[PDB]
């Protein structure tokens, strides 16, 4: 079976990708600084989820992990850090460059590396420097920016990915990812906004507050169930308004900026639940916080720097196919 090291696990998107994939995996540790993200982790996938911070990890960590796959989702912003205080760092971005000082290090280098960031990393000095480090190392990376509306699901997010093999001289493509996706058009199969939505619950704590609506309304990205998109989730949605996500109008109102001038309030517009997000991003009806002391607030913040589990799933596919599985 495929040991794994999963770093800056979160909640554990990678796991649940790899899951999708069907791939015999063994997580031998999820790695991450954040013990609200680890009490959901280890809730959800069993105690696996350590608190560690990857700045301090070393090539003897590596060695005892003995990992042939390592995933991670890294902190790399700002791309272009400011200021002389290089004496009181934190390590923040750090971390991700003591994944490149070690790797060379270790006793067994991983076979496969996937590596996920947000959109413009790729013109980085991090992602330079990861590039240099990987191709003395012996790795064949392909990247690439996908997003989910690439994939007939409803949500933009598009993200840079990084897969690497190791001592590989074959031809692949980040493209080859699309021979997965089983998706195609017949207008009836298009998934929109109403394929994830809850029903016929409680909507009051949801409902967008009059005093933003009036104060900053008319920011908002509006969608309807019928709708085949909505914007980028982040750690703002439900407190900032502009780029922090869309949201729901259920009024049957057809011209919705119309309606926005006569009465805001009567186009019952709400937030996404953490469910629906949760579903928008690929993750499983078993994922739960319920029995745990983290907030649907706080997996709001969660949620917004997590994965889509789904177009994952097929870069791990990918990925992974020279094991033959
Ligand atoms: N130096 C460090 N050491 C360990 N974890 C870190 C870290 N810097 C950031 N992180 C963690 O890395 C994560 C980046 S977001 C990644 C979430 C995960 N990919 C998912 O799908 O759920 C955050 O949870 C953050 O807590």
């Amino acid at each position: 079976r495929l040991r794994v090291l999963e770093l800056y696990s979160g909640i554990g998107g990678m796991h649940y990708a790899l899951n999708l994939a069907n791939i015999p995996a063994d997580i031998v540790c999820a790695i991450d600084i954040n013990p609200q993200a680890n009490e959901i982790y280890n809730l959800n996938h069993g105690k696996l989820a350590k608190h560690m911070d990857i700045s301090t990890l070393t090539a003897k960590d590596f060695d005892a992990f003995d990992c042939k796959l390592w995933t991670m989702s890294p902190s790399c912003q700002p791309f272009t850090r400011i200021g002389n205080r290089k004496d009181i760092l934190d390590p923040r971005s750090q971390a991700f460059l003591n994944i490149l000082n070690v790797l060379p290090h270790v006793n067994n280098l991983p076979e496969y590396i996937l590596i996920e960031n947000v959109q413009g990393f790729e013109e980085s000095k991090a992602a330079e420097e990861c590039r240099k480090v990987l191709r003395n190392c012996g790795y064949n990376l392909i990247e690439g920016i996908l997003s989910p509306n690439q994939f007939n699901i409803p949500n933009s997010r598009s993200r840079w990915y990084g897969l690497a093999r190791l001592n590989f001289k074959g031809e692949w493509s980040i493209d080859d990812v699309f021979q997965f996706s089983e998706v195609a058009q017949k207008e009836g199969e298009v998934k929109r906004i109403r394929d994830y939505l809850e029903i016929e619950r409680d909507w009051s704590s949801y409902m967008v507050l009059e005093s933003v609506l009036n104060k900053w309304g008319h920011q908002f990205d509006i969608v309807k169930p019928d709708s085949s998109s909505c914007c980028c989730f982040t750690r703002g949605y439900t407190h900032l308004v502009q780029g922090a996500g869309s949201i729901l109008q259920m009024s049957d109102h057809e011209n919705t900026h119309e309606q926005f001038e006569r009465n805001r309030m009567a186009l019952q517009l709400r937030y996404f639940t953490a469910r629906e997000v949760a579903r928008l991003m690929g993750f499983p009806e078993s994922l739960e916080w319920s029995k745990s002391n983290v907030t649907e607030k706080c997996m709001y913040r969660l949620l917004g720097n997590s994965i889509n589990v789904k177009v994952v799933s097929y870069l791990i596919s990918l990925l992974l196919e020279p094991l033959n599985f």
